[PDB]
C-alpha cells in the first residue's frame, strides 16, 4: 500500500513535469535570481509588448493564456490513474468545475508579494501595476496575490503540488456527476498518497496536511469571488465554464 502510494506520487510528479512548462522549482529560481523583463508601469508595458485599451489588452491576453492553461490541466488530468476510465461526462464535469481552482494553485508558484511571472518566465508584471489598471480591472488579480502569499508560506514543492492538484480534480461533490463512488475511491487513494508525501517531505510541518485541506476550501471561495467580478465586467470557451459557476 505505502509503496504503491509512493509509486503513485512519482507517476503524478513525472506527468506534472511533462504537462506544465514552468514548474515551481524553475519559477522560484527565476524569482530569486538563480532573466525576465519587468513591467512596472505603462512605459515598460509598451516596451515589453515589443520585446516579448491597455487594461482590455491585458485582460484579453490572460483570457487566452487561461484557455491554454485549461489545455495543460486537461492533459495532466488524463494521466491521473483511473481518470480516463470514468464516464466522459464525468471527466468533463470534473475539469469544468476544477480548472480554475487548479489555475490559481499553480499561479501561486509564479507569484511573490511583488508580482507574477508571465509568458513562461520571460516577463514579470508587478502587483502594483496591475492594481493601477482602471476599474474594474484593477481588482481582478488582487485576490490571487493574497491567496498566493499565504499559500506560498506553506513552502510546497512540485512533488507535493502534483498530488494536491490531483486531489482537487477528483472532487466527488461537483454538480452533475453520474458515478460519484469511483471518483471518491480515486480521491481517497490520492489523499493517502498526499498525506504520506507531506509526512516524508516536511518533517518540521506537523499540521501541513490539515492546512492544505483548508486551502482547498479557500480556492472555491476565490473562484466564486472571481466569477462574480467577471459578471460585473469574452472567450467562448470560458463563457461555457462561467455559465455553470455563476
Ligand atoms: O502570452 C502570455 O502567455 C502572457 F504573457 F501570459 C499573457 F497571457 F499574454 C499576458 F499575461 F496576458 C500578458 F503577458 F500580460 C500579455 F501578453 F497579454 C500582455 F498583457 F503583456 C499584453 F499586453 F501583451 F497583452
Ligand atoms: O502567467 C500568466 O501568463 C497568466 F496569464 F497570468 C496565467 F498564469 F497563465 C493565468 F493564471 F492563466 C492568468 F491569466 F493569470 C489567470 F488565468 F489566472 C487569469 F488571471 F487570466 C484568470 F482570469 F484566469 F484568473
Ligand atoms: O460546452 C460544452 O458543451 C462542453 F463541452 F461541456 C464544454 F463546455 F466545452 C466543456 F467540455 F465543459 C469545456 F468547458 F470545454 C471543458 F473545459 F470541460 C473541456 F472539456 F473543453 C476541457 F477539455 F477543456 F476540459
Amino acid at each position: 500500500e505505502s509503496a504503491d502510494l509512493r509509486a503513485l506520487a512519482k507517476h503524478l510528479y513525472d506527468s506534472y513535469i511533462k504537462s506544465f512548462p514552468l514548474t515551481k522549482a524553475k519559477a522560484r529560481a527565476i524569482l530569486t535570481g538563480k532573466s525576465p523583463f519587468v513591467i512596472y508601469d505603462m512605459n515598460s508595458l509598451m516596451m515589453g509588448e515589443d520585446k516579448i485599451e491597455v487594461a482590455i489588452r491585458i485582460f484579453q491576453g490572460c483570457q487566452f493564456r487561461s484557455v491554454e492553461a485549461v489545455q495543460e490541466i486537461t492533459e495532466y488530468a488524463k494521466s491521473i490513474p483511473g481518470f480516463v476510465n470514468l464516464d466522459l461526462n464525468d471527466q468533463v464535469t470534473l475539469l469544468k468545475y476544477g480548472v480554475h481552482e487548479i489555475i490559481y494553485t499553480m499561479l501561486a508558484s509564479l507569484m511573490n508579494k511583488d508580482g507574477v511571472l508571465i509568458s513562461e518566465g520571460q516577463g514579470f508584471m508587478t502587483r502594483e501595476f496591475l492594481k493601477s489598471l482602471r476599474k474594474p480591472f484593477g481588482d481582478f488579480m488582487e485576490p490571487k496575490f493574497e491567496f498566493a502569499v499565504k499559500f506560498n508560506a506553506l513552502e510546497l514543492d512540485d512533488s507535493d503540488l502534483a498530488i494536491f492538484i490531483a486531489v482537487i480534480i477528483l472532487s466527488g461533490d461537483r454538480p452533475g456527476l453520474l458515478n460519484v463512488k469511483p471518483i471518491e475511491d480515486i480521491q481517497d487513494n490520492l489523499l493517502q498518497a498526499l498525506e504520506l508525501q507531506l509526512k516524508l517531505n516536511h518533517p518540521e510541518s506537523s499540521q501541513l496536511f490539515a492546512k492544505l485541506l483548508q486551502k482547498m476550501t479557500d480556492l472555491r471561495q476565490i473562484v466564486t469571488e472571481h466569477v462574480q467580478l467577471l459578471q460585473v465586467i469574452l472567450h467562448p470557451l470560458l463563457q461555457e465554464i462561467y455559465k455553470d459557476l455563476y
